[PDB]
């Protein structure tokens, strides 16, 4: 029997040359090649790089010097997370990026820690894909010099730190199935929702290259392309090029997501995992296993293969792997249809490289953005196709250009019928752990009644950045006055009230823009704008909170639109339940910029 | 609604001073303290050990020099696993131990890879607890000397290698929730059985200390006892002492285990996991979380707390942790009963130390052995109890001596009723990931018709060891002629036929003993005993296998008891289906010694 879909109600991500999901989409749309040489900051090429692959292996060197790298890999805001600068240095940057990403995904969804505790009794799971080690390798040389620095990678801490800080009591565990880690995390997250182990789940992954030995080892296994490219299904695919990233999604069963008014990116209709079993080699993929995997996900989802219109392939660009992936796909698909050339296929690995543990979540992000903008983006390095793959005899055509993503038409029974946009994504671990996920698009003020816009951050600098980023988002998302109430509501209930506070009473979006610009310009005496720190009136604020009579008065202030007094108190530290503003019709939560973390650089000292 | 229990149909384990489960039990029964100083083989104490704890931390040293260590930690039989000696050296010994343990657990259960493929379509999951890194830290010094040796710890490979070699296609993933890893693995294994992700599951864990930095780090966190003991619930508990181990269980739903005639160690009636959420410190356990965890497992199991008669506690022996564990337990228990002093409590950590990832499976092994022998063993270092814990006001009494384990009596409704032996086990990760499992005991030849005893190994040396170990087991398990048919059947269908073969036709157990002893003595011309290699008649054997007419003839040989010809051919490489021996009544599978792997030492070279 079929199960209800899992809604994706929040997403965060940083990928190569894409500090934000908006930049990620722009890069994907334009077919941007995000591969570069290793940054000197990570390590030097001298003594590391040897272009002759066989000589490189003989001399313990790497014949690859290319990768898709994330900017600010060592950036962190430890004060924000109640951590010391010294503590941060001990933390694997991968775990740091994931910490921020998990905070971001709650904010994207429009959730606070308080709401998760009150409404969901903290029943939130955290499933984090991770596989790379190497941070710890810097230890021994530091210890020889007497430094009391113990760099360590704790997979368990990847998720436990998040559960601790966000105050979550659902299952908290890392997923390491190598290259399929983050897609396996999504599978496990969904299954744990289905069996009631939690009511919400964070799923995702992270992948960074921190020590040069990672490249030396991949070279020793001849897994690297000498051309530094993932030529997904293209001629001359000869290995992969490594890549970095971090991403998460927030998951909740569809019926409840609709009931709670969440914004929905898409639906997970089915997921599957398996293992290849005994093949001709430990790292040799199994096309029969892959086909059964895909078929099971389709079956669980209730999806007919003729109605799948995009596949995000594993697609690492290997001579052996790429043709095997297509064999697996057609094995699954052909049980439903013999039709050919109707489904687009691609791989983001052609753009940003092989993100290993984070490859799945990166691919999911691509699918969701393709769904949002209803476009299919190019897949790179395959103008000439792998000649060993007979695509014309399969469902699949490698997407070469940016095009409209059209809803497909299938005959139910002599009647044409439009189907929604459905995509599949595969992720295959080198060790043989496989995962597949089937995703479907989601098809759903005045001076007399002004909006209350609130913003808050840990300090003035962060607050200013918040204002800048909100202004940019308003322009980028092409908001109008119709969106104002949603913006207000999201910032009200979807953001944690912090120390440095700002509040506005506005009648129009244009009004909001103007006052924020005046704020940034240094203008003061701005009409109906309030600034303050929560430390100013803390003793009084605490008295207000605990007191029945004083809370009633605040409620009356809200009922009678005494916003001047109300907003003045809020910026001074008085905490409110902004839901009290709304009698019956509650606005919707939408995506707005997450907290702009301090970008403080924390990386181990030279030995 | 309640779910049917998960049967434990196989178990393997190596623990400190216990190469076998039989030795493990003897140690537990006698209250043996298995803690020793660090073996010189692992690392030297010079430059490592400093008894002043605060001085040790200041100087990057360890104030602990004690542990529960497994013998043969670096032993492996790579040829057996189709691996090279060079390959083995690259493999983390933890992964090696787990590989052998997984092979052993199939054999204990009486399963072959072939049977798993034919009867269960390879739908077998592998869930392996692991958390320790350090093997890789030896890399940098080796690379400076130009060695092309890349020691690496791949959590994913822990399970993927097993899935590959054993040819399994169920979920294959490591579990790292720190100290609760292997108990979490059991939870995940059971849940994956319930949701149909597989039909059988291997669950367990492994834990080894391979690099001294592990102790230096535990010292830096002041987690080590200066007395090198886990004083579980005892006066002066002041930290833990580390410990090593590897263990696995094979799991299958009870109804099917009964149907297939498996031997059952016990029943998993309920399991639970959660996370502590926000506590006063990252490593500070949450008694309320623990109580809800335990209560959920009890609820899932349908177990009333008055009927639980033993708890295997996490019990690490810390000033803060031990009293919190009891608070959590009584919170769960008191929802069912206010009764006191009826349930025994203990921790194997008092015997073998804190096995971290493998602590859970070690505790499970203890519970099952206690159930098998219907005895409760001592818990050490608690003659004087922790004075901060008011045990007399709780259900619990620390087990001080070896005693009969009595089935408890509870009043259902004015009527006395005997209940089966039910135990709970807790495992708490330092990062806050918790697990609890509720386990219940399982309450179920002639010269004219001789038994066919078969043994086989990779070579003569291994075969000889097999014979020795079988003889020892016959004496140890106090078998009689009644057990002969089970022994025969288990060795027939529960063992993979290997290259070096031995077969006997016997009428009595005494006959079996005598002929095996003669074999070992070098006697030849032994009546009704056959020796051979499968390479001898390989070409002919292959012809026999593929041929319909020849197989019919073999079947007739079996039907007409032409064992002389039959056994002569089998030892020469002819493969048979021994089930053909049995018309209606099939004997039961029982526990017999697993394959005696070559003990070849593989450890990295000195830098």
């Amino acid at each position: 029997i079929a199960r209800e879909p899992i809604a994706i109600i929040g997403m965060s991500g940083r990928y190569p040359k894409a500090r934000s999901l908006n930049e990620y989409w722009e890069n994907l749309k334009s077919g941007k090649d995000c591969i570069t040489e290793i940054p000197e900051e990570r390590w030097s090429l001298d003594g590391f790089f040897e272009p002759d692959p066989d000589k490189a292996v003989a001399e313990g060197k790497s014949y690859g010097k290319w990768g898709g790298f994330v900017d600010g890999f060592a950036d962190f805001d430890p004060l924000f997370f109640n951590m010391s600068p010294w503590e941060a240095m001990h933390f694997d940057p991968q775990e740091r990026l994931f910490m921020e990403s998990c905070w971001e995904v709650l904010e994207d969804a429009g959730y606070t820690r308080q709401q998760l505790a009150e409404k969901y009794n903290r029943r939130v799971g955290v499933f984090g894909g991770i596989t790379k080690t190497g941070f710890s390798l810097y230890g021994p040389d530091l210890w020889k010099q007497g430094e009391l620095i113990y760099p360590h990678t704790s997979f368990s801490s990847l998720t436990n730190r998040v559960s601790y800080f966000l105050n979550l009591q659902g299952p908290s565990m890392p997923i390491d199935t190598m290259c399929s880690a983050s897609l396996t995390a999504i599978h496990e997250a969904c299954e744990h929702l289905y069996n009631g182990d939690c009511e919400l789940a964070i799923a995702g992954g992270v992948n960074l290259y921190l020590h040069p030995s990672s490249y030396v080892f991949l070279s020793a296994l001849h897994m690297l392309s000498v051309d530094g490219q993932c030529k997904s299904f293209g001629q001359g695919g000869n290995g992969f090029v490594p890549g970095e990233g971090v991403g998460t999604v927030l998951l909740k069963p569809l019926s409840k997501a609709i009931a709670d008014g969440d914004h929905i990116y898409g639906l997970i209709r089915g997921t599957s995992v398996n293992h290849g079993g005994k093949t001709n080699g430990y790292t040799v993929p199994n096309p029969t296993a892959q086909g059964e995997l895909i078929r099971q996900a389709l079956d669980k989802a209730g999806v007919h293969a003729k109605t799948v219109s995009y596949i995000e392939a594993h697609g690492t660009g290997t001579e052996l792997g790429d043709p095997i992936e297509i064999s697996g796909l057609i094995q699954a698909f052909r049980k439903d249809t013999q039709d050919t050339g109707y489904c687009a296929i691609g791989s983001v690995k052609s753009n940003i490289g092989h993100l290993e543990a984070a490859a799945g979540i990166a691919g999911v992000a691509k699918i969701l953005l393709q769904m949002k903008h209803q476009q299919l983006v190019p897949s790179l390095h395959a103008k000439e196709l792998n000649p060993n793959i007979p695509f014309s005899k399969t469902p699949f055509v490698v997407q070469q250009d940016l095009v409209e993503w059209k809803r497909p038409l299938m005959e139910v029974n002599g009647v044409l019928r439009e189907f929604p946009r459905i995509a599949g994504i595969s992720s295959f671990g080198a060790g043989g752990s496989n995962a597949h996920v089937v995703i479907e698009e989601y098809i759903p003020v005045s001076p007399q009644n002004p909006a209350i816009i609130v913003l808050s951050a840990k300090n003035k600098e962060r607050l200013i950045e918040q204002v800048q980023r909100l202004l940019a988002s308003i322009e980028k998302q092409s908001f109008t006055d119709v969106d104002l109430v949603d913006i207000a509501y999201t910032l009200q209930v979807g953001r944690e009230a912090m120390e440095e506070r700002l509040a506005l009473m506005v009648s129009s979006l244009s009004e909001l823009v103007e006052k924020l610009q005046s704020f940034l310009a240094g203008d003061d005496s701005i009409a109906d704008l309030y600034r303050g720190q929560a430390k100013r009136s803390r003793e009084t604020a605490d008295i207000f909170a605990g007191d029945e009579e004083l809370q009633e008065a605040i409620e009356k202030w809200m009922q009678r639109k005494k916003f001047a007094k109300l907003l003045d108190f809020w910026v001074k530290g008085l905490n409110m339940d902004w839901n009290k503003l709304y009698d019956d019709k509650k606005p919707r939560r939408i995506s707005l910029p997450a907290y702009p973390f301090a970008r403080e650089h924390y990386w181990l000292p030279k030995p």
